């Protein structure tokens, strides 16, 4: 045993890991990292047999057994379409309401607050990168995590639409979720201060 | 015609006003500002009487007819407790769902999930005025803005729990629903980008 089972969806960079598999490997046998899309984390560690030890992810849920609650600070998401979409004067929200999305799909088709589509017009998908496909070709808008659009947003290949909501990229909180065994463990500790100062590093960026 | 009706909700701190009443004064007959407790801010504007144009609040809906969302900004919020409650180690969430604390009721005896309480020892109150007597009598624990409970903290009359759960505080998003008359008006442009610097501008302090 002490094998330690980390998840992390896919809205949290892949920089942000390095410091969760630096700062808790020494402190345990062995450190396993597992990616699901925010859709899927709450649902993935929700099965028992899953034995998942710590989730970090943007997705709320307000009690889950076993399971105790830390943010650990924010990120940026951005809701992009094709730069000729027909929304691109961004009256912002009131249009989106209306016009179709790639959104993420769950495997339960049920989603929280944070993540239930707004449209009625809404194409599911399982990851960003079919997402960002359809997006790409016109087929609708998405809301979708900064590093994602990053390079497509300077290329001209995609725009944003969500300036007027929240200039500056909608900022959605990081939680960290884990197992009721580990508070009473230095480690955690250790890594709750190291993965909250890295995000806060990512930030600046 | 043409009088603007504002409501603030008792998180934004005061003097954000200044700025609502320094701008939009000119540009309209009558400004009027109206301050409700948050969990009465949604279900006073949806009251079409009430003749509502901007609402300013934490809480938050997804889609309330008649009036579009945008976020101003963010605000700090504290767990807050007698000083020598039991619960002064800071655990922290774990134990709370477990203790009383002095909750904002609601008109509607129904909550978001935002301020609806976490424990089951609740009692209900109407403003933060009520919520730290109580807290400051032991009765129990609270959420309360930070600009209320500044000076008790630093003057130990109060002690904070949410240390771990979010060090620093936990930030709040700040939401401002409006009539989708407005879009249309160039005031509303001028007030948004000054609420925003207003509000960026408090969170040094
Ligand atoms: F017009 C809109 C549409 C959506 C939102 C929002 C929100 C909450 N934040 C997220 C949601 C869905 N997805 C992500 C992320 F996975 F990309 F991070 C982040 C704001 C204005
Ligand atoms: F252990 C806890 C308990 C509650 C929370 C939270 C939250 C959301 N933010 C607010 C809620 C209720 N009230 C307010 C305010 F009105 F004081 F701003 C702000 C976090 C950890």
């Amino acid at each position: 045993p002490r094998n330690l089972r980390v998840l992390l969806d896919t809205a949290i960079p892949p920089s942000f890991c390095d410091t969760v598999s630096s700062v808790l490997l020494d402190d345990f046998n062995m450190v396993s990292l597992i990616r699901t899309s925010p859709a899927d984390s709450l649902a993935t560690i929700k099965q028992d047999n899953a034995e998942i030890d710590i989730a970090i992810t943007i997705d709320e849920e307000l009690k889950i057994s076993r399971f105790n609650q830390c943010v650990l600070g924010y990120t940026k998401a951005f809701v992009v379409a094709h730069p000729q979409h027909p929304l691109c004067n961004a009256h912002s929200i009131a249009s989106l309401a209306n016009y179709r999305q790639i959104s993420l799909g769950s495997r339960s088709g049920q989603h929280s607050n944070l993540l239930r589509p707004v449209s009625d017009k809404v194409l599911f998908v399982e990851n960003f990168d079919d997402m960002l496909r359809l997006v790409e070709a016109g087929v609708g808008w998405g809301i979708a995590p900064h590093y994602f659009v990053e390079e497509r947003l300077r290329n001209g290949t995609l725009a944003v639409l969500s300036e007027l909501y929240e200039p500056g990229g909608i900022d959605t909180k990081v939680y960290c979720y884990y197992n009721t065994a580990l508070e009473s463990e230095r480690s955690f500790l250790r890594f709750l201060e190291s993965a909250r100062q890295r995000l806060r590093e990512l930030g600046r960026q």
